[PDB]
């Protein structure tokens, strides 16, 4: 897939009408792609805020023309109605053509505990298992008519989707290890993962996994869009680049006041076969994040 | 509550971008308001649609400056998660401060079954039941800090939601008998109830229904929103006026169900409708409600050419309500 840079809002750390138009200041600074996670809580320490994934989405959307929009990532599977994401999702792509998409995870305890699910969480394998199921049940939706999904976890009785793109929307699948990446490569229109891991996590284990799913699943691994958060605090000035780590408490962050380092720390990613870089910033000031990104690091990117 | 004109947007009737773009003409052509119903299935074969309603607000919202946006209704209780819910429109209102009402119902069950609802589906009391515990789920989130709450249905442990304008959301109830209006009396912002099923449902049951509410409650009933979905059929040229409903004859009696539809006479179609074509004798057939204490009237076209309606609604219309 082509090389694409974009940028990650932080639910976290602003409130609904700041998140968007950082969304849209994203467009007007040169980004391909703009993300947002879907969370519930609202945690003091992580900065105090939840926007509503989906309303961001749409409202960047209306905003926008170019940018790609999705969610990096919600769980459709706990509080959630998949049919009911499937249905968001199909009318989202049908309003903003060709620019979302539908990033999924496995899922998080605190975020659906706190939203009222009942007894113990389910381990590993049964998140897993039901993320591909409802992946399946939001396709057929998507793909077909009058759906009698049967699953073991979820269910639909003649259900329809009228109002969605033809073919659905791409499903980014996010993974943190080999198994649920060889999934990706299977199935997943995309594949998400984090920075900073050893680099040998994406060399060793997830490109190969990513790899081998598209294998044994008869597709072209380069179809699969290919997309890395890396977490960056840059800015020329060396004490504000520091000092706006604060806000978050191998290296896990790029900290940089010079563009060719911070540009020779992301070289790697791209090496390793992640084409599609979506860059997390810790500042308050994101729109001087997405200035200096536009400025100072994407010719350099683009360079190489 | 003052008096306002407003529009509802089919979802039954058109796909995404067309519906958003009506709620947007809404505003063009000075409507106050604009709501969307909130189903999952498209709502006929021929010609339905079902966008997700809270996109089209969203949307709508980001286009707008004045209009009141909300839902009529949506149902909280079975294939939505409340605190999600909650979640979902505190982010909203603030996106669009002072525009922004979540209205709800009590459900209908070929929605939920088709979404995977397990059983046997429940009576009015365990419905409404639900209904009511999720509005004060969403409330003791929108107006608390770490919420547990335990029902009978739904729950949250240590649940958040900061990002919501002070006071909350405003919570409009779906009313077709005395017992829920009366509950919109105590609890609602407001309360909606659809147009064309004889006068004496409004006069007798539910507006002397929520004013007893208001008062067990201590509130000033003048506080609630009374909104009506007007179902008219305006258009200048008769023929339209009348032929426009075919769209909703599901409404005046499966595959079977939407041929027997498609067959059936025009004037049975429209029975329900207020057919117009002179502009006095459309507000004549309106002014019953005001004079009933409905405040807040949001009009329901049926015909597929929407912007027609709205232009003529603000030509014709609009001038001669604004004269009563």
């Amino acid at each position: 897939m082509v090389i694409k840079f974009g940028y990650k809002a932080s639910a976290e750390q602003f409130g609904p009408r700041e998140l968007v138009e950082l969304g849209v200041l994203a467009e007007a600074h040169g980004m391909d792609s703009a993300t947002v996670s879907d969370h519930f809580q609202p945690w003091r320490h992580e900065g105090g805020h939840a926007p509503f994934s989906l309303a961001w989405m749409t409202a960047v959307g209306e905003r926008t023309s170019r940018l790609q929009l999705g969610t990096s990532v919600m769980t459709p599977t706990f509080r959630y109605n998949p049919a009911v994401v499937a249905q968001a999702f199909a009318t989202m792509g049908c309003l903003y053509p060709g620019r979302i998409m539908l990033g999924v995870g496995t899922g998080e305890a605190l975020n659906e505990i706190a939203t009222g699910f009942a007894g113990e969480w389910p381990e590993f394998k049964e998140r897993f298992a039901r993320l591909r199921e409802a992946v399946a049940l939001m396709r057929e939706l998507w793909l077909g008519d009058r759906v009698d999904f049967e699953g073991n976890y979820y269910k639909t009785v003649g259900a329809s989707i009228y109002d969605v793109p033809e073919g659905g929307i791409p499903v980014y699948i996010a993974a943190g290890g080999p198994v649920v990446a060889r999934y990706a490569g299977r199935s997943g229109d995309g594949f998400i993962c984090t920075s900073g891991k050893g680099m040998e996590l994406y060399t060793e284990k997830l490109m190969p996994a990513v790899a081998e799913g598209a294998e044994k699943a008869d597709r072209d691994v380069a179809e699969i869009d290919k997309m890395i958060e890396i977490k960056i605090s840059y800015d020329t000035d060396p004490e504000l680049a520091l000092e706006n780590t604060r806000f978050w408490a191998a290296k896990r962050w790029i900290v940089a006041s010079d563009p060719d380092e911070a540009v020779a720390q992301i070289r790697p990613y791209l090496d390793a076969g992640l084409n599609h870089l979506v860059f997390h910033a810790p500042g308050h000031d994101q729109k001087r994040f997405l200035e200096l990104f536009q400025r100072d690091l994407a010719p350099r990117l683009r360079g190489l």
